[PDB]
């Protein structure tokens, strides 16, 4: 590997996990881990510029978007950086999941902030104001420090 | 400034604050927090390796130090890279602190955890098999990951 990081994620609710972050080449960082006491459904999962929690998650800034992009879907070309999509919570509140991303680098994210949020990310299609800005996913529920990590 | 991070210490005890940086200059980071809840006098202060708290503080790893060099005092030049001496808790139990380091940077710093201990820190010079690799301080009482801070 060429790095690992760890977010160890929780919020003003019942929403907790731990997520782990692995460069596994230089071009693939594998993010994988669970985060429960969601509500059952589809959950907005972002990187956000900011680790400082001082404000719990509102201290955190916007997606992370140093190419100055709109919002999209991880697939998308035209997406922020920080845009991992959606995570989906089963009937027991709890998501686990694994991806790899090919624009996140693990170097680019440390002391940066994974949040998961109320809703659903709609990856810029959803033709709704905050579509290209936000994905209009909602409040942010849980938000972790992506912190340097042996691994 | 050339970067800016902030870090929330917490432990298994009454220790917790808030200890933020600033590089305000490529030579000079300004470090200044409050941190509460400790026994007074002196208790050592150092960066550590990672910022991974899913052993708590245990699995921070060990001081800071890119450069290979010996455990000393801030103002040494065989030092940690991570190595910030010691800060003083009040009678209340408050420690209150302000440095501008020249070794330690911004950028060094972030994604990783900033521990406070038992004891005072020998800086290197109490002659003990640990003052030359800990400073000999004994527990970690607390410790926060190091974020990044808006830089404007
Ligand atoms: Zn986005
Ligand atoms: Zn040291």
């Amino acid at each position: 590997n060429l790095g690992a990081a760890v977010a160890i994620l929780g919020g003003p609710g019942t929403v907790q996990g731990v997520v782990r972050f692995l460069q596994l080449t230089p071009e693939r960082c594998l993010i994988e881990g669970t985060i429960d006491g969601l509500e059952p459904g589809l959950h907005g999962l972002h990187v956000h510029q900011y680790g400082d929690l001082t404000n719990n998650c509102n201290s955190c800034g916007n997606h992370f978007n140093p190419d100055g992009a709109s919002h999209g879907g991880p697939q998308d070309s035209d997406r922020h950086r920080g845009d991992l999509g959606n995570v989906r919570a089963d009937a027991d509140g709890r998501a686990i999941f694994r991806m790899e991303d090919e624009q996140l680098k693990v170097w680019d994210v440390i002391g940066r902030s994974l949040i998961i949020d109320e809703g659903e990310d709609d990856l810029g299609r959803g033709g709704h104001p905050l579509s290209k800005i936000t994905g209009n996913s909602g409040e942010r529920l849980a938000c972790g420090i992506i912190a340097r990590s042996a691994g």
